[PDB]
């Protein structure tokens, strides 16, 4: 199955939001980011992606498709936005919840994390 997340200058929770902000795929599936408004782009966060994983970073601007195969969640980031997170996990039972979770950052990106990861059923 294939996925789209937008990236947009405004969501519920404020400024700078993906949508969804957070997904439950399985094995092998995809997800697109696809900018709605100029500036955005996606990028995987340091320590939070699981073992097998790959990290991947996009260009301004640019429609990015990354398959995920390896199980657990993956924290994404938009460069230029510092409270735009989000998370993709495959499977159930994430192995790396804590890498999310324990994180320390700025208190409204880790409250976009902590409900994403919530959302995801964890
Ligand atoms: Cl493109
Ligand atoms: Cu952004």
């Amino acid at each position: 199955a294939d996925f789209e997340v937008h990236m947009l200058n405004k969501g519920k929770d404020g400024a700078m939001v993906f949508e969804p902000a957070s997904l439950k795929v399985a094995p092998g599936d995809t997800v697109t980011f696809i900018p709605t408004d100029k500036g955005h782009n996606v990028e995987t966060i340091k320590g939070m992606i699981p073992d097998g994983a790959e990290a991947f970073k996009s260009k301004i601007n640019e429609n990015y498709k990354v398959t995920f195969t390896a199980p657990g969640v993956y924290g994404v980031k938009c460069t230029p936005h510092p409270f735009m997170v989000g998370v993709v996990q495959v499977g159930d039972a994430p192995a790396n919840l804590e890498a999310v979770k324990g994180a320390k950052n700025p208190k409204k990106a880790q409250e976009r994390l902590d409900a994403a990861l919530a959302a995801l059923g964890n």
